[PDB]
């Protein structure tokens, strides 16, 4: 979406440069994508969808619990890799940020005709529980309490990063030594007679602009993937696109669980490992609570609620969260969008009028009324709870009503005070455990005095 | 904390109130501070709501109210930990 | 010492049956060979011929100890760090070699090591496939400890693997302010 951004309009920058759609550092934004299409409907290559804001997927299902951010926002990244590629494209497989797998994202993969993705052996095959022979075969990993599956391709972590992380290349052979070195490799996997899907998976531009010489490592690419082609016509490998492989090699075994990780053998990385990480994921927790109260308050989505979705998405990016790349500044600016669009629209719900519906007595029950205002233009439910320092009301522990739009409602509520004197009442209305608005007043509540002696 | 401005030791109780506070055991809690001296104590309580609290407290006397405060308290949601590994 | 002996062939019999779920020709073919060594005319005092009770005692012995062989325990490993006295986790895995789908149980031990709840976990495998499946442990001590994890099928313990785990002191969090 950011190379569409700017194909028709050009883009500018923080720093004050910009561009125009019409300028030749743009026609080759154009021609890359347009080679990624035509490889792609050629049928050379195949293109995973994914999360449209790349966030660790488990950790959110697990640590959050926000099973709808993750649902919404795979369907909006599944509907723009089906639009930017063109031609009614209908992506099958996904690609899990991170790899960080939790067996709650079987539902939303399967409800979404998700069929595959790819997952890491060394931390979450070793660890899967269920039938198994190999990690080079696609599992069946299904869902218990739903009977939901997907199928699961495990890359070779060690076969990975030996390409992704030993690329620091020196002088021109050096790397053509290194390439021959690592086609070589693939082809002693062939001897083993139970390799039989070789799957590796990676960064695709990290490893090429990290290296201490990033030229040579495009040299590489070239004698890496030239070496791969003779394995190939000499019929040793069958060398193709992760969907291929899908349809012609059906998933026999069946994996029941594959516990939560990612890659990297923990969540530490973007929560932990900086010391200033707990103190903005309880920012980022309290602004969506926020929004689920809110979205409970009008029973549902409308406008305001999906913009702030939408600036909530960005701020739980996983690319900021990052413990190297710790850019707080970018999630404070996402977060205030959210928390504005949300403060704006729960202000207009207030307690306007709270007094007694009797007069008050020691241990007598008494009567109180609270009077909410709904300035929205939608229908409300709100609960309010009351607070004291010696009140006690009947049975109440969330009184929830229903006040249509640009009106007012008015109920009466029994306490008990314990005491007398000058008591201070407070009311404070709740939604989704989220105080919304609270208001304090003033009651005396005078000493109940016996009748006569009756004759 | 309870100011004393008298010239004799008086013995005096407080009850804490609030929309979701809700002291852990403390029906009424009863200081005893000499003259011309504060007194302060810690209570324990529990929050149940999130966000901005109003929290009163009350000093009470053979169940008359002597004088009462309003505190402000910010209660803050409580994240889980992270799967071990 | 004799009557020891046989007992010990057919209840290792019994526990091959247990865990192919009925008999088989194996089986059948080594419970052959378990009556002719019973037989009251080889072990009558005045008669005693053990040469021919152990020529077919082994015999039976043999057929059943190449198709218990067959299931092993390939790994144990921690899911997880050991902490003292916290329920973690542990991954095991068990092999079948044979062509049928076998029935098995294990044990697990240590000397402070202890199953959270489970006297016998009964894993159910498909032929020439391994199966794993994580147990929860708690341990009792601090530093290099000795777990014993041990393949169990009708009381006939067939394998036991001992894997090392070390398990940490638990510290106490930061006073809050």
């Amino acid at each position: 979406r950011q190379w569409q951004i700017a194909v028709e309009k050009g883009v500018e920058f923080v720093n004050g440069e910009k561009y125009d759609p019409n300028h030749e550092k743009i026609r080759l934004v154009e021609e890359t994508l347009n080679n990624y299409r035509e490889a792609l409907f050629k049928g050379q290559i195949d293109v995973l969808t994914s999360i449209y804001a790349h966030t660790i997927g488990g950790f959110l299902t697990d640590v959050l619990g926000a099973t709808n951010i993750v649902e919404e926002e795979i369907r909006y990244g599944k509907e723009v890799t089906s639009k930017i590629m063109g031609n009614n494209y209908n992506p099958q497989g996904i690609w899990t940020p991170e790899m960080a797998f939790s067996m709650k994202l079987i539902p939303i993969y399967y409800d979404l005709d998700i069929k595959y993705t790819v997952l890491d052996d060394k931390f979450h095959f070793f660890h899967a529980e269920g039938n198994k022979d190999s990690q080079y075969e696609p599992y069946m990993v299904i869902d218990t309490e739903s009977k939901k599956y997907i199928t699961v391709f495990f890359r070779d972590h060690d076969l990975s990063d030996i390409l992704g992380f030993r690329n620091n290349f020196y002088s021109e052979p050096h790397a053509w030594r290194n390439a021959y070195e690592f086609a070589l490799r693939v082809a002693e996997k062939w001897f083993d007679k139970n390799v039989k899907v070789l799957t590796i998976a990676l960064d695709g531009e990290n490893w090429m602009s990290f290296s201490v010489n990033p030229p040579l490592t495009a040299y590489f690419l070239d004698k890496m993937i030239i070496y791969l082609e003779t394995l190939s016509d000499n019929k040793f490998i069958k060398l193709s696109t992760l969907r291929e492989i899908y349809n012609k090699v059906p998933a026999n075994r069946i994996l029941t669980n594959i516990p939560t990780n990612s890659w990297l053998g923990t969540f530490r990385k973007w929560r932990g490992e900086v010391p200033q990480h707990e103190e903005y994921w309880i920012k980022t927790y309290s602004v969506y609570r926020k929004l689920l109260a809110y979205e409970e308050m009008i029973g549902g989505r409308d406008e305001f609620s999906n913009e702030a979705r939408w600036a909530l998405w960005h701020a739980l990016d996983s690319d900021y969260w990052w413990a190297e790349f710790w850019l707080p500044k970018i999630i404070d600016t996402w977060l205030s969008v959210a928390e504005n669009i949300l403060n704006n629209r729960i202000n207009k719900i207030q307690i306007i009028d709270v007094r007694p519906a009797s007069e008050f007595y020691e241990d007598e029950k008494a009567g109180l009324v609270v009077t909410i205002r709904n300035q929205l233009e939608k229908e409300i439910r709100v609960s309010f709870a009351i607070g004291g320092t010696g009140f006690s009301s009947v049975n109440n522990d969330l009184e929830t009503v229903k006040m249509n739009p640009n009106s007012s409602y008015t109920r009466i509520i029994p306490v008990k005070a314990k005491f007398i004197g000058k008591h201070k009442m407070v009311v404070s209305a709740i939604s989704k455990g989220l105080i919304i608005d609270s208001k304090i007043i003033d009651i005396n509540v005078k000493p109940k005095l016996l009748p006569n002696p009756r004759l």
